[PDB]
């Protein structure tokens, strides 16, 4: 039965260690896909980790060089929550250097990039059959969100950028059903910039919260119902979600420009005027990672904030986070539940080996006790292939 | 549909070997994870076996410092009865370093406590979805059973420990109802110690045979209702249960405390005034295991038995046993059935490795002919990684 | 149900990427059987990858001498498409040196030959059971398609060749019911050779593409319907289908002579006057990989085409290509959708090294937009063993 | 639904290869365990391979002295039907130096004797679940078929020996029901000696072909009714059917002392008269495989044959062999189809090698047309690890 996707997202107050798959620990030894890019879908029966693979092993040869995002060899793959990406337990789902997924309640729909920098092409597969294609419009690297796609009463919605990723570009929304584009909008929005959005259902509408990779340290968000009408903004929050990012003070409802060059992608939760902010904990780089609860940071611009939960510690490396949640169809819950990843990056640039891997963490949203701690991907570099 | 547990305990003469996983020996050469804490548990479709990983693969530097209990790296995961713990084979579970499952004949419950030693939370999961959490309530090492949890008409009951491992702690019996916590006790018992604990139903009640890790050599127990109204008390027999222990002498109702402090996991099965035992065969460390049967050592203080079978050979290693049933909605019986397995542990601290880990057998009671035996690890150490 | 197979081939403008399963690269460090002659082929529910398994693995010594192309150690097993052809995740199909395998909608039919030179074997499968089988008829290597067979209204269809592959040889189509051959007719072609056909199914009659090994360039094709009345020719296109070959010039109906010795595996789609061309992009060795339209190059001399679509370039290994189709019963849509796959070999004889194996690419027909690129196999030649 | 078992053996004129899994060759890279004594068995839906494992896999240092029989790390397993023997595609079935195992058309019955030599305990599982268990009886080596059991109306039957392997031994059959021995008789067989027993269903009787151990170079055998009313006898034919054994010549319908010691474990499928004998080669060692048609050698001792076919040239490696069937309710044949298998010993003790372990190949029977050939195990020995 398709998703209803009409409760509003359960109020939580603290985050419920959910998975953790040791990947690059595991790999060291084990036949582990090199990827980057994770993030966690769910259906009504299982939840399933996606991931953008290098078609290499850790601690092979042919990890080589995986510092470079976009090359025929990507692939999106998936496989158990909690699972190490190995060629032995993932299913392959399209040839990808950036991708989407969600779950309809019926079929997984699949979204695939792949192609040339100058006239990229999106595969979309419903069931793991072709149903659509779009190509680039701007010439200029199509790409999309790296994280689930939101599903509402069998629609599903995306978001996908193409243009300059250091200055204005062209951003669409997107409704697909069974696989087919059913319509598409360009958002105008002069002087925004989108990238990598994390979206979710909520209450019949989808909320997207982004990276503004040009000019922006606070994240900017777009909100729309199924006819695709939107409305568009910046996290007002003193407590700035990108990374690079300034110094916590007063925010903005607008771009914030210092230190807004440059980005990572990362996610929010709406809550009337409040916000559940995911970030790293360094300005600078991608280190540690927390959750911060501010209750009138969506509109509001103090940098004030409620309660502060540990995830990853500033010493230990962290990277992309996306939220993906739990349809009442999957938990038996009256409202969707709101969850998160984290991937865990190791290796380049910032560590001196050949290659670059990520594994990951998630957490659920809970209202009982939680404790604050560091689950770091905890792998030991260099790897016997960097000697 | 719901295990009932209203029949009682069927009789045995003897054990049936079951299962054996050649993990280590296996290990040397293929993909399996570094583990302990293993536990075996039944649904009405399928047995399976649950472990504690060290986010790890033996013979991989990774598995360096294994001797090491906690840390964010351990997560519970499970496989078919028998096979290997391999990430290409392994179902994830939970981050933890402590747990318990069970299944109440619809879905699966784990328990999986993670977080650090002074604030620890355990978080509870009903077919993988989170349900319930608690915190650690003497801040020190929240912990539980590292064996199955015990399912009676559709409620499971485990039993939690926090406080020191070497003086009076806080015991917690609890029941749990689709993966909520619905009701909790604090057991009175003073002078007492209760340690992972072994539970299993019989005729509607549970009873649990645990580790005093403080003063005791025999092993305390306590039985409960659905009510968790409970008794509590140490068996009698002279043939003393534990490890390390004295020889056996005239045993006692309370803890015996020669040779009383530390201990290992185990179990024990009641029949009336009478007990089957199994232990390991040496009095001083985990080596060798044999079952016992007392028919007044439940209750009687003499050392005296009427049945010995050999499972483990004296100079071989042993470790953890446990207790696990299998149910007549699995096996057609009109009677639950009991069974044990045994946790083989190679490597540190008795062995000049740079690791820890284990492989299990497991047994069936049956009035069948059986045989003693010695089925032990078989792994030869040290490994190419301590070299 | 049975596969209808009465709809008319989707007209297509482009090629939508669909699958890369990057194994020389995974094999590297992973259990990867070393295989040639993949081939896709679907069900009404799933899509496989059937590939000849040499019984070894990649990078390892029994992958020695694998230019080697009959043996009794090569087995046809299939994977989910894909994924990398490892022993952990391949259904074992049949013992073969030759073969061809497809769904009729119930089960699949898998068509595996064995045996020596001077009296091979056909062994069919229906469900995994021995249905029929059929000896060589000029005892010189009785061989297949290397491509799915064609279904049409729960009968299948095949081509068998045997005798010289330098000169004229015996061709015969057969028709196949629950894997029983209740037909078959020897064609009668004089001055034709047929290898390695590539056929399907389009409003109820089968069209076949094959390889000249004598005296062709361009692609000799053979058509027939389900009583196995048949008519052959030659794709008459300038645009010459064969690898090696001349460089483009006025075509020919009958075969072209012109560096027509030797051959690859290959296939085309018909449309009317129209054809779909796949073909390597050197005329002389197999390296690179384009698609053409040519809009009168079925019966028609010219070179002139419409539209070309770059899969592999000039640069990159290529090798074996075959046609495979999705049908209504898996799609939902109203006609026969077309598909192609690419075999890229790598090894010997082109390259340094002790072993020959390949990867594989398959792409599916549209009609929205697509993009020419090059998605080469990617391994980095020789590997340890051949050091 | 239960296997019937009252049709007729199909008549067959020849064998038709089935499957061949190449895992000795495979193990020098992937994770294959070493295994001995393998056997095939089919439920209405699927055929497996059954194997005793010992404990290791394949180029690891635990492959040491496993030209051992008897120890406590074997067990039986099983994969599907061609695939690799390997720890991430195999199932558990019981711990076990001796087994056999069949499917009843309901759930698989499985058998495993493991314990000391002279109190070995066979252990019964009915769907996996412990059912009955049978102690020895003689005190010396209780040992069963290491082929499949046969099955009738829902009963299944299997032999098992106690005793000498080199005089008068104990022979048993047994009639099991839902896992449960219901009936056994002791054979009252002076002078004959039974190990290791192919036995098959024909018409609603068993028929068994077994292995002399003692003093014959000729096979015996036994048929029963499902009330274990039996009779003897041995293949009569001159055409000697064990290894090793002397030359053809006159045959006798009892043992045969010349070079009567010593043999392998082999099968037979009797036609009226007339009998299909399977057989290595080799007069003095387990090398090659030949199918041998004797119209009246089940009953006549001449040595005259009709039919001949090569399955593994005679310097190659063979072994044990075994009879396999397939049912109407797999087949949607009207007669029980005869399969079989063999199994390709490398290692000790005729190479110069550390371990022990088998390849397998099967065939099954046809009338249509089929050739010989050699499908040996192809492995090159020595490994690294005996180096
Ligand atoms: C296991 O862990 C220990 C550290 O706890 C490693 O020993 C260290 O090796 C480094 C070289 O990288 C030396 O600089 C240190 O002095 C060593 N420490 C100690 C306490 O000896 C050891 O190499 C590890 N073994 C592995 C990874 O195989
Ligand atoms: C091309 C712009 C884009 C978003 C800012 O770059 C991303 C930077 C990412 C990053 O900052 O780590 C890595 C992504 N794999 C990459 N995406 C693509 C499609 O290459
Ligand atoms: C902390 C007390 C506890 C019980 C005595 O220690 C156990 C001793 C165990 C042991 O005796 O081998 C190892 C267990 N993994 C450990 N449990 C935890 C949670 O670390
Ligand atoms: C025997 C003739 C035949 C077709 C021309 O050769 C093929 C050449 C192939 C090739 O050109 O790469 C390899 C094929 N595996 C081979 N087929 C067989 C059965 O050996
Ligand atoms: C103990 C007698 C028996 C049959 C003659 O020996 C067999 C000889 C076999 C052989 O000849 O290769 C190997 C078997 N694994 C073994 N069976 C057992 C149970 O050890
Ligand atoms: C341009 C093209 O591809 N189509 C040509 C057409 O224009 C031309 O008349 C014909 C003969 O030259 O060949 C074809
Ligand atoms: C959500 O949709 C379902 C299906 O129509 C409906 O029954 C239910 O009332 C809705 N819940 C709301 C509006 O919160
Ligand atoms: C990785 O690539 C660099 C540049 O091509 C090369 O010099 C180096 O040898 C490579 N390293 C490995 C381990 O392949
Ligand atoms: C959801 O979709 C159904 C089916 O298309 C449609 O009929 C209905 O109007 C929608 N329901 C809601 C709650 O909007
Ligand atoms: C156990 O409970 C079931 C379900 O109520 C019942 O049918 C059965 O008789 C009970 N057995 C007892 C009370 O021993
Ligand atoms: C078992 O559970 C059912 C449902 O809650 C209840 O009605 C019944 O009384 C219970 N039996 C007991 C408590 O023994
Ligand atoms: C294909 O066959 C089906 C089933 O007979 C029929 O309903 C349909 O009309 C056919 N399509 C054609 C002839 O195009
Ligand atoms: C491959 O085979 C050749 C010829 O027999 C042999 O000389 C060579 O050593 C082999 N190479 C390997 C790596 O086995
Ligand atoms: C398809 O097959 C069925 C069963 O033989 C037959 O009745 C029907 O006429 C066929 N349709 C055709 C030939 O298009
Ligand atoms: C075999 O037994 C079945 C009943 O179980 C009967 O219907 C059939 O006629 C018998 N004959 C065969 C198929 O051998
Ligand atoms: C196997 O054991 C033999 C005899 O003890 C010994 O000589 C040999 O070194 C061992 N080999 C390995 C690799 O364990
Ligand atoms: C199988 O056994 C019993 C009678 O002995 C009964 O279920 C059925 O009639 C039998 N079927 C036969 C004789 O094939
Ligand atoms: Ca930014
Ligand atoms: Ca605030
Ligand atoms: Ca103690
Ligand atoms: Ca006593
Ligand atoms: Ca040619
Ligand atoms: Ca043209
Ligand atoms: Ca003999
Ligand atoms: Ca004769």
């Amino acid at each position: 039965v398709k998703l209803a996707g009409n409760s509003s997202l359960c109020p939580v107050s603290g985050w419920a260690i959910y998975s953790k798959d040791n990947s690059v620990r595991i790999g060291s030894k084990g036949d582990v896909f090199v990827i980057r890019e994770p993030f966690i879908s769910c259906s009504p029966l299982e939840c399933r980790t996606f991931f953008l693979t290098q078609g290499a092993l850790l601690n092979d040869k042919h990890s080589n060089g995986t510092i470079k995002d976009r090359s025929p060899y990507r692939t999106l793959m998936s496989c158990p929550i909690g699972e190490v990406p190995s060629p032995y337990n993932s299913r392959f789902e399209s040839v990808a250097w950036s991708a989407s997924a969600c779950h309809d309640g019926i079929n997984w729909l699949t979204i695939g990039i792949s192609g040339p920098d100058n006239g990229a092409v999106a595969v979309l597969k419903y069931n793991g059959i072709i149903t659509d294609t779009i190509k680039s419009w701007r010439n200029n690297i199509l790409r999309t969100q790296e994280s689930e796609c939101a599903c509402v009463n069998g629609s599903c919605f995306t978001v996908m950028t193409d243009g300059p990723s250091n200055g204005q570009a062209s951003y669409k929304i997107f409704r697909i059903e069974k696989g087919k584009i059913v319509k598409s909008v360009e958002m105008n929005a002069p002087n925004y910039h989108y990238e990598e959005c994390s979206c979710y259902p909520d209450s019949s509408e989808i909320t997207c919260v982004c990276r503004d990779n040009w000019h922006g340290s606070n994240r900017p968000w777009v909100s729309f119902n199924q006819n695709l009408e939107y409305q568009i903004g910046y996290i007002c929050s003193g407590i700035f979600g990108d990374n690079p990012r300034p110094n916590d003070k007063t925010g903005s409802c607008g771009p914030v420009s210092s230190n807004g060059a440059n980005g990572v992608k990362g996610f929010s939760f709406k809550y009337g005027n409040g916000v559940w902010i995911g970030r790293t904990k360094s300005i600078s780089s991608r280190n540690g990672f927390e959750m911060i609860w501010d209750p009138n940071g969506w509109t509001g611009t103090d940098n004030n904030f409620s309660i502060k939960q540990d995830i990853v510690g500033i010493n230990e490396w962290s990277g992309y986070s996306g939220s993906f949640v739990q349809h009442p169809e999957l938990t038996g819950l009256d409202c969707i539940r709101p969850c998160f990843w984290v991937e865990l990056i190791r290796g380049r640039p910032k560590e001196n080996t050949i290659w670059t891997s990520g594994s990951s963490i998630s957490f659920c949203g809970v209202n009982s006790d939680t404790v604050g701690w560091s689950w770091p991907d905890g792998a030991e570099l260099p790897f016997t292939i960097d000697k």
